[PDB]
């Protein structure tokens, strides 16, 4: 019925070049079984989209990683939104959607845009820079911790903590275990900044605590919802912006089109999110014996969704290996789909738009002038270092 495959989607050889193995996963069938970790896998757009939009059958409360929370204890207290199902997910999701609302983006857009223009001006004075550390990392670190309301001290724990959370979604390989074996300092800092006295007024974290009045969340729920923003609102955006600059460096014809019409900046970032898919994979757990694409999946089984493979499926996308800033990206699952679709997608799109807008208006060429190093993560796909030479427009 179901083809069995020995491909390890969490090995270094897979992270280094996943596209050939992702076609093998798609072409093998709509549902595969991965003997390496005893999990079901779906790599086509159709099945990935169906699993995401059936939260009842493919639950999230038993973990969005490999580990089954009904069988093992989670390395940290479960997230009140990511690792919950309706109706327990509904009200905490509604609060976060109002904290990161369209009305919230209006209060932060000008400061986010100004900091984006100032960063590109600073990098043009240096010429040859690292598009990861000096751009993909430096810019979100310059706007997001302030928008969260975090103090200055201890911000060096934010990125290590985020990479740990995303590595912990994977199997118990060395990547996950070495991350957990280094987690105590990063866990202590993040848990402390989630408390109301440590969140500056007006920030995202303080806004969450102010939503305990309405009966949607209780005061004891607010710290964990702040923890979700510190776990998902930084490193995701870093690799998304790093992906956008990477594509603009690998597709100069698309950079020139972006320069001619900087209003394409928002879609240029969205296409980058589809092209690279910073969030490559995560899991669901069947609550019931379900038939998916002609295959019977039993109860309590982990289902691995390949978001990046779904975003490159030729059954859904015309020329999926092509970076096209004018492509109608509507329907891609880079931000997920359904009740769990990324609640911070407006913040990420704002950061990506104003950074690509600043590059469109100020930069004439982006040329790689050094060794490209890939950052390895069980869930995240991104670059460790991207040496580029920026030519002023
Ligand atoms: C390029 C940037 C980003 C990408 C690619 C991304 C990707 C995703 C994806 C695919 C999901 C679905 C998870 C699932 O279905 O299990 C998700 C959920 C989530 N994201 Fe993002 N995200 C990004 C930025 C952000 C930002 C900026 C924030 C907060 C400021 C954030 C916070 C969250 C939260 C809290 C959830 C859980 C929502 C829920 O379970 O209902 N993410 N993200
Ligand atoms: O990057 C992600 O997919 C993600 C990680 C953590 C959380 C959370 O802490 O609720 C939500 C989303
Ligand atoms: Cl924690």
């Amino acid at each position: 019925t179901i083809p069995h495959l020995a491909i390890d989607p969490f090995s270094l050889d897979f992270f280094d070049d996943p596209y050939p193995d992702q076609q093998t996963l798609r072409d093998a069938g709509p549902v595969v079984y991965l003997d390496k970790w005893n999990v079901y896998g779906v790599a086509r757009y159709a099945e990935v989209h169906a699993v995401l939009n059936d939260p009842t059958t493919f639950c999230s409360s038993r973990g969005v990683g490999l580990s089954d929370f009904k069988k093992e204890k989670p390395w940290r207290p479960p997230s009140l939104i990511l690792e919950a199902d309706p109706p327990a997910h509904t009200r905490p999701r509604a609060v976060l959607s109002k904290v990161l609302s369209p009305a919230t983006m209006k209060t932060i857009r000008d400061g986010f845009a100004a900091a984006a223009d100032a960063k590109v001006d600073e990098l043009l004075q240096r010429g040859c820079i690292d598009a990861i550390a000096d751009l993909a990392e430096a810019y979100p670190l310059s706007v997001f911790p302030d928008a969260m309301g975090l103090k200055q001290e201890g911000r060096e724990h934010l990125l290590p903590y985020a990479g740990l959370v995303l590595n912990a979604f994977g199997p118990p390989n060395e990547l996950r275990q070495t991350a957990i074996e280094r987690s105590a300092p990063h866990q202590a800092y993040v848990n402390e900044q989630c408390q109301r006295p440590n969140l500056a007024p007006g920030g995202f974290g303080a806004c969450i605590h102010a939503f305990t009045d309405t009966g949607e969340i209780t005061p004891d729920e607010a710290p964990l919802l702040v923890r979700s923003l510190l776990s998902a609102g930084l490193d995701t955006t870093v690799n998304g912006i790093g992906a956008a600059v990477y594509c603009l460096a690998r597709f100069p014809g698309e950079l020139q089109r972006l320069r001619s019409d900087p209003t394409l900046a928002r879609n240029a970032f969205e296409e980058a999110v589809r092209f690279e898919s910073p969030v490559q994979t995560f899991f669901r757990t069947t609550t019931r014996e379900v038939e998916l694409g002609g295959a019977v999946i039993g109860e309590g089984e982990k289902v691995l969704m390949f978001l990046g493979s779904a975003n490159r499926d030729p059954r859904r996308w015309s020329d999926p290996d092509l970076y096209d800033i004018t492509r109608k990206t509507s329907g891609h699952v880079g931000f997920g789909s359904g009740v769990h679709m990324c609640v911070g997608q407006l913040v990420a799109r704002l950061e990506g738009e104003v950074m690509l807008s600043a590059l469109a208006r100020k930069v004439a060429a982006i040329d790689i002038d050094g060794p490209v190093k890939r950052r390895f993560n069980n869930t995240l796909r991104g670059l460790e270092s991207l040496p580029v030479k920026l030519t002023p427009a």
